[PDB]
């Protein structure tokens, strides 16, 4: 469960949040493959409630109605097509598995679902599965409301309803089997692994019992004996009786401390500066690198949900965001996931984004295709961060330096830092309010290197800054504090 199962030389997953399957399939072929992306996390591919008040929010996808592969992202033929086409060019698909629960208990019975399946929350009836009242934790939960009231009580966090979401009885073999049946459907199609939604809300042992029933990965694409990559969503910033480490048996876990801390550092909030990153990783109290799934922002916390609060950096704070993502992708700690977002009409009112619920760009609820502009950005309000040159090139920097040790660290005692990854790459950051102008040891072979942040290597030349490493490995760097991207990255494959 710990191996990503990406092709060799590919080291990151991108969350193509709310994208349609036909658009992901094409994106695999025209961009993700040639740019060395390891894989794609997809939005939940199983039928959900169509919530019309408010109008088709992103979070309707976290309220299952069945395990039919029938969503606003597309139907089962399209899902299958996407997975095949992506695997065929060496790009993996990881599914957002929503397995803790079905829909909200107070949602109306009917066929308001992405595939038209009938369901009845009040009578606990999901006949497209099928599930009935026997399959939920109503009699196990010991709270008065039946919902989770107190996170200091680990038992109720598992057995009671998360904000009224009907809590599946994952202690029962029948439920475990229906869920395993769904995941095996996906595995056999070609899926390489899963993001396990709401993992904190499930017993580690129950997740174990589900994983036990799963196939090895599809043997046309994966070496026989391959197990799905598993990364479990657990928000653990400390102080709770439930801990990220409690889930290590099943796979990797999301390290939400990562982006929260990094956001604070890059904003220079709370007395924090980049020189303190010399011991980034377990030195900052994070989980082991070999279990961490790390990220600057995710789909929840980029809009003030889950955890991290105000320190979280997003495409909205583009300049600082690029630096944060670049530091992530250069640093050996964790397995890296890059967000890819859509622009929504963000509007604050006494501190809240009242449009934090808004779903993807749409025409009367039909998700818009992803168009690609002339300059290779996206239209139709798709932000496509993974296509920003500064991010895309840092995704390849992580590939090129894969396995190399953190070395040649430099800092000025403030916010001017640099470090290398063995002899394959070097990166330099200026987050101070004055210029960074200094000759530094890079660890690299002598040569002329393109800066992959300001530009690209194209057949014998560079479209941006050029860095000149001398025979002793030293090279001069000059980054103004008013630079739009106040960092520079070079590596073995950016060398002329
Ligand atoms: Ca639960
Ligand atoms: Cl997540």
């Amino acid at each position: 469960q710990y191996s990503s199962n990406t092709q060799q030389g590919r080291t990151s997953i991108v969350h193509l949040f709310e994208w349609r399957w036909v658009d992901i399939a094409l994106e695999c072929e025209r961009y993700l493959a040639p740019k060395g992306f390891g894989g794609v996390q997809v939005s939940p591919p199983n039928e959900n409630v169509a919530i019309h008040n408010p109008f088709r929010p992103w979070w309707e996808r976290y309220q299952p109605v069945s395990y039919k592969l029938c969503t606003r992202s597309g139907n089962e033929d399209e899902f299958r097509n996407m997975v095949t086409r992506c695997n065929n060019v060496g790009v993996r698909i990881y599914v957002d598995a929503v397995i803790n629960h079905m829909c909200g208990n107070a949602v109306s019975a009917g066929t308001s679902s992405t595939c038209g399946s009938y369901f009845n929350p009040g009578s606990r009836d999901f006949p497209a599965v099928p599930y009935s009242g026997w399959d939920f934790n109503d009699g196990k939960c010991k709270t008065g409301s039946g919902d989770i009231e107190n996170y200091n009580d680990a038992t109720q966090v598992r057995d009671c309803r998360l904000s009224g979401l009907l809590d599946l009885a994952l202690g029962k073999d029948y439920v475990r089997s229906k869920i395993a049946e769904y995941m095996n459907h996906l595995i056999d199609i070609g899926v390489a692994g899963f993001r396990i939604d709401a993992s904190k809300h499930m017993w580690p042992g129950d997740i174990k019992a589900i994983l036990d029933k799963l196939h090895n990965l599809n043997s046309n694409w994966f070496p026989e004996g391959s197990k799905p990559f598993i990364y479990q969503e657990v928000i653990d910033l400390g102080g709770e009786p439930i801990k990220s480490s409690d889930y290590f048996g099943n796979g990797r876990v999301t390290e939400w401390k990562y982006g929260a801390k990094l956001g604070t550092v890059i904003r220079k909030w709370n007395g924090e500066k980049m020189s303190y990153l010399k011991n980034w990783g377990e030195g900052w109290g994070f989980m082991p690198s070999d279990r961490a799934l790390v990220f600057v922002d995710n789909h929840d916390n980029q809009r003030g949900h889950g955890a991290g609060g105000a320190s979280i950096l997003t495409f909205w704070d583009a300049r600082l965001y690029k630096m944060a993502v670049g530091f992530m992708l250069a640093h050996p700690y964790g397995f890296t996931r890059v967000m890819s977002s859509y622009r929504w009409p963000r509007y604050f009112e006494n501190g809240k984004d009242v449009n934090d619920w808004v779903g993807p760009p749409n025409d009367n609820g039909v998700t818009k295709e992803v168009t690609i502009n002339p300059d290779t950005t996206c239209g139709n309000d798709w932000v496509c961060e993974h296509r920003w040159r500064q991010i895309r090139n840092m995704v390849n920097f992580r590939n090129v330096v894969d396995g190399q040790p953190f070395t040649n660290w430099y800092d000025n005692g403030s916010n001017q830092v640099a470090f290398g990854r063995g002899n394959r790459g070097f990166i330099v950051f200026n987050n101070d309010d004055w210029t960074f102008s200094l000759t530094l040891q890079t660890g690299l072979p002598a040569g002329t290197y393109c800066d992959v942040i300001s530009g690209d290597k194209i057949n014998g030349n560079c479209t941006g800054i050029k860095i000149y490493v001398s025979d002793d490995g030293k090279a001069h760097f000059s980054i103004s504090n008013s630079a739009e991207d106040p960092f520079i990255a070079i590596h073995a494959e950016s060398k002329l």
